[PDB]
């Protein structure tokens, strides 16, 4: 069976508890709500019908909040027509967001668009269509040089690469969103935009103030100074999310393949939880199958180690979601199984028992690692590793269950109590045989922590089923 | 600076010796002709367009005539008039060549089309637009239930995935474009659609009785037969072609990655050229800049470890073409730069001493690998496993010269001779501080053939300048 | 302090308890008796006087008793004189027990002699001293042929290479040795001269009659019977004891030092313990100080792994007793602290084991701490020599005195141990009562949870 | 065959042109002359019957001349009687050397003993049989307290440990006996209790003052202050003798061990070859055959890495010389055959050599072939401890000779090596001639290519 766990962004397309069960059965593992789009009845009725499936089956899955998160966008134009932008031309932009646009000027909605730029920065407009070059800044005026050809439609975003952007960490209604999010208990937030570790901790707060303390935090890096930030803005994570197509639109294209490639790196290290997303399998929005490119990039990914591997469009509102989902677990499971174990600063007790615990399943052809934990700390860790053994996660912290579901290659179970070291032993060993990844004569190993406090892994045992 | 080699196809936009000279500096090593298209008189030209900069300028390149090969096409229709086929429709395919095709029926180009199918088995037609299985076989006819709505026109390729398909290795015209090859002496032939070791020897034995016998094969590898008998094509061939394009028509797609992999890997341990080809930044034909997706298949390409990888439309046709050919350049250099050696059946001694050579020159940072080489054996024995360390290779052979250009991270340099080994040390220092690539006071591991027949690499010496 | 254990033989000169409280405190570990001096009632005594200074004290050591093998020796000479063999000269060997001899003929303790040997089988003499060739056999005679001039003296011993003596491992005369050691409850049998694993079933099978199940044999190699047999000996023994002196007299001398280093290492590979013995510090017999050569074999046999070094006479009989035990123990200090851990390794115990040393010494941990029943436990990390001490926690009295034999090894013997959880809260508490790790060190704690006795499963990690 | 090489200190009974071509064929090396026994006139003629049997037989060895270095002994004795000397009695030395000993006092060679010494310095006697404490110093006498029983002969050596003697390193005394091997053109000078670097310098220039600019040093580390002092002596010398009974006198008795062990280690790190010298075989200057403790210490010497053991009186003055060559021979093909390479090493030097040994192994080489104008490759090449001989080609005579006593080579005298490619043509020849390997065999060949002397920079592997 597959490891590497799929992320659907679920639409109005997939919704339904029959879908729902479909998407669960070809291998979708969490369902991401994009909250760009949709009103809180949408989104609460979508959270029950998985939660109904669940309840029915059996099937675990963990729920995804994303945000929206601020932006900069182009405003209106005369007419609501487009109009034809020239290489060579004079284009201005105004943060007076009256101004109805033209071929010479439009509206923007940031107003610390002049204060944040410089002159000879890049301004680009609609996904990168239309690049210009700032050549003065005048009161509410960034005066710009367009470089190419392009038409300009009404609200585009815009991109300014390599600009540090004083915008908030929380568009006003992300805020309300992440109170939603409180009140149905998601499992994780995807929070986009994420620049620098300030807007992490105020992400933090706002889900503390709401009884969210146990909400994950997956931080969306999605341009350069979330990148110079990287290290601080994971520190302060639960979780990365890789955008590489707005990776793409903000730094060097040469680059946008090594900063996924270093993220998903350091995420492992770091024992935190990776997501890797957008333009994964997209010609499916339209195609029965994907094309041999899109196969290879989401192959490449997994073979970088990323936890999770998401669907955006092709799940929530394309043709063929169910066919993304299916071919998306065959590239899976076909990378998956050729991946090896990684068996490679002062040595800490968690590190040294949970290596050694993966060594010596490996040593001793062990199917499965069965770990006790309360957070799921003990359960990333062991992962580190890239065990060829399942990891059996007993649990009875019933969102720690939801929440190791996008750990790649983690079975969470919820369990009613673990009352000592040899009581997890034989509960442990009971639960393997239930689930059938081992059998009578198996080697199993077993990690937990005894005698300490929670947050610590000290203890690794090898039984026979 | 890069070690990855670039083929660049050339054709009416990048014939000129201006843009010739322009693409060499951008990063260009070797031309592709590919035979698919024009005549004997423009090939000429545009390899003599080749050689004028390369005598002019002292730069180097290689020249690689790209075959047509054998194809199975679909034939003409009613009026020249697209036809709208029908899912669930019976459709025929006639290897009646007099036959004008209509909504029902068409005409192959393929004798054997009756032959080669079986009931159950799908064809394809035009790079996979319509799938169709056939239902029976009669006479002349291979009769059809198409699978997906789409419009057939006339000329259409033809896939017959997982069938080994008995046309001959070599079409008739095929024959005579490799006697133009051998009158114009290029240096490599990439030979299309191979599929068993019969197919190389065939084309072995054609080049041979035409002089060209020194010229090297590269087996393009396009199919499900080529890919099972790989191990037997490589070891007949000099090198492979991985194409990724043909290939996802052919097997299933999640295999292709893992095919151009192992390919890649195969050809490193035997010690042959292998390029990678085909949809590599293919959106810059209309476009001034690649795609993140192309990017970033291109670095893992070359993570990989392919020698050399090619555009086609982009540098031959496309209105950008020196853009791609510097884009790919960059990419070159930003994904080579972070690679690192790799120093790992009875242990023969060529390469006991080459991989010594290389963990020598490790160990004591040496820049530069001087190796003396007739045929190219040791120079691409060097170079199996990735030196951090430029490989200067030395010979006197003109062909060894130009077909060194292929291998990664080797600059060939032609020199009038070497009377011994002690003599080849004073050269080779010489000629060493001469390129630039080392200054005094470096470490250079000089590797050469001593009192041994040609084709084996037994002397590894240091030396500091 | 020193790992390696030190034996040493007691004798007239070491019994009291006040000398054996100070042999205790100057690194002995383990009292042999050599049941060739003295009757019952004053090895008894021996034994008790050890287990009263060690319920005085609190020390702790191990109880090791010799049973005699099949050994031959000639007898006594016209007025206790010794006499001078010639290179040629006919000798004879009778089996006639009540013969004096001289410098023509000798008799031997053994009435199978004429039996056993066969004309051309070579005889030797006072430990190789003296070779003979048989050249017939009558009666009750062995009528040799002299190899090489020497003196020979009264009651020596025989040695008759390449010939399987048809003598039982014990001989009804040396079984109550053994039934007194069950008695007593020694520790150990130390079983001379064993040939092969049928001598060794046999000395099991006498123990296993007597009550004695859990006292541990020790095969002493003595002769190149037993070294031909050695892998069929390890076995089915508990611990060898390579008596170097005695195996020299039938092998190559160039090859006993390999013999000695094989049979150490084969003994570390079978978690079973070995004591090196025979011409350790004999000059000290008579001397106060060893010599270079003396200390310097010391020190080899330590790194080759010994477990234990066993002294003799020079504990038993000799003038510097305490002397002995003192410089042994600075030897062993001084070569135990520069050896290293021998992390090579499959069964779950040794994967267990094994990868708890590496985590010791990886985290810098001063103990490893094990739960054992049998001594298994605490045998399988020693066989990776770790830096660390091993504090090896038993509810069995037998085995707490035989782990005292094992290199590196504390043993303690505790009331009870309820659960793995249990052992660890107890563990941490003995760790820092021993003064052998203090207030934030890091132990590695060893054990076998929901399994049955003899196999190690749990290594877990904790923080004093 | 064996790769230890056997030194062997020639006397009487073994000078003869016939005895010297039996030792040789028994396996002796090097020809140690002990320069305090006989005059020049005996000591040419030893050399010369050497040299004429090398010459009939084309055998090859080299000679090595023992320098006399400042040592300090006792005189004379009333009636040549040995005294008994009492723990606590006064007991007086003199620098005056006409007394004549008896229990209460007695001479020393050396007239600044009374200036060198101090009050509480201990002096020992007779390789430390007799312990005394300085208690006061008046005139020309140094008087002592005894700290032990024991008898004082005549003629003992005596040892001052922490105490720096103020005797150069060759006394005017003692530098004939290096201008002679000069004269001789002797291969080794083995210097006598070297102390400190400016010994070694000392006897540097000496050599170069009589054209022996070329000769090797072999510093004798006898006392604790050249073991003080041994990185700085091993720096300037070109190799080093390990007396460890001579050392064992002043140093504690478990550091010697570690010693030896240590100074071999250090002199295979530095490419520079050790001799083991002293207590080897000394019983068999009695027996025909050593013990089994003797034997054992040998194979644990080659063990520890020496490139060369050194016999004493065993092949000088003893009854069995051949028997103990024989026998040494014996024991060094026996525990030679069991060691491994050891391929850890930037320099280039370096590089090359571990890669040539590293490849040598990989492909089965049997022989690795250097060519050496000064030996440096051939030792660099020997410090990995190849299981392949190495074929040593060169055409310096005075290296062929010197290159005898480096562990595993063969040396051979060439005429001529015009160039890289004629030392392959040259070395397959030679490789094939030599019988050390056959057609089919693969040899690597280890050189300089356009570098100076002292660099070894190229590695080719050839068939032969």
């Amino acid at each position: 069976m597959k490891k590497t766990k799929i992320v659907c962004t679920i639409g109005p397309k997939t919704e339904s508890e029959e879908m729902l069960a479909k998407m669960l059965d070809a291998g979708m593992n969490v369902m991401r709500l994009n909250f760009s789009h949709g009103d809180y009845a949408e989104h609460g009725q979508r959270i029950q019908n998985l939660r109904n499936v669940m309840s029915k089956t059996g099937k675990t899955a963990a729920i995804l909040l994303d945000t929206k998160g601020p932006e900069i966008r182009t405003m209106k134009l005369e007419g609501g027509n487009d109009v034809s932008l020239k290489a060579g031309q004079t284009f201005t932009f105004t943060t007076d967001k009256s101004v109805i646009g033209n071929s010479e000027m439009v509206a923007v909605t940031y107003e610390g668009f002049t204060t944040d730029l410089s002159v000879g920065n890049t301004v680009l407009v609609d996904d990168g269509l239309i690049g210009m070059e700032v050549t003065a800044i005048e009161g509410n005026k960034v005066i710009c040089k367009v470089l190419n050809n392009g038409d300009l439609g009404e609200n585009k975003g815009v991109n300014l690469p390599g600009v540090s952007i004083a915008l908030p960490a929380l568009a006003e209604k992300d805020k309300q969103d992440l109170i939603f999010g409180c009140e149905q208990g998601v499992d994780f937030v995807a929070a986009s935009f994420i620049r620098k570790r300030s807007d992490v901790i105020e992400i933090r707060e706002h889900l503390k103030a709401h009884g969210g303390e146990n909400i994950h935090i997956i931080s969306k890096i999605e341009n350069q100074e979330g990148l110079n930030n990287f290290d601080e803005i994971l520190e302060a994570s639960d979780g990365i999310m890789v955008a590489r197509g707005d990776l793409g639109v903000e730094i060097p294209v040469e680059e946008v393949i090594f900063a996924q490639k270093m993220m998903i790196e350091k995420c492992i290290r770091a024992r935190k939880v990776v997501i890797t997303a957008t333009q994964m399998l997209d010609s499916m929005i339209k195609n029965p199958r994907p094309t041999r490119a899109e196969a290879g990039d989401v192959a490449n990914t997994i073979l970088d180690g990323t936890d999770a591997v998401m669907l955006s469009g092709e799940s929530a509102k394309g043709k063929y979601p169910l066919e993304a989902v299916s071919i998306m677990a065959t590239i899976c499971e076909r990378t998956d199984r050729v991946m090896n174990s990684r068996l490679e600063r002062k040595l800490r007790i968690t590190e040294a028992v949970c290596r050694g615990a993966v060594e010596t399943a490996e040593k001793l052809d062990a199917p499965l690692i069965v770990v006790a934990t309360q957070g799921g700390k003990s359960a990333r860790a062991v992962r580190k590793y890239f065990p060829d053994a399942t990891i059996l996660a007993l649990t009875t912290n019933e969102k720690t269950a939801h929440q190791l579901v996008l750990s790649k290659g983690v079975v969470p179970q919820l369990v009613k109590e673990i009352t000592s070291t040899d009581d997890f032993y034989r509960l442990g060993k009971e639960l393997a045989l239930q689930s059938g990844l081992a059998h009578k004569g198996d080697v199993v190993v077993m990690v937990s922590g005894a005698l300490v406090p929670s947050g610590t892994t000290n203890t690794a045992s090898v039984h026979v089923l």
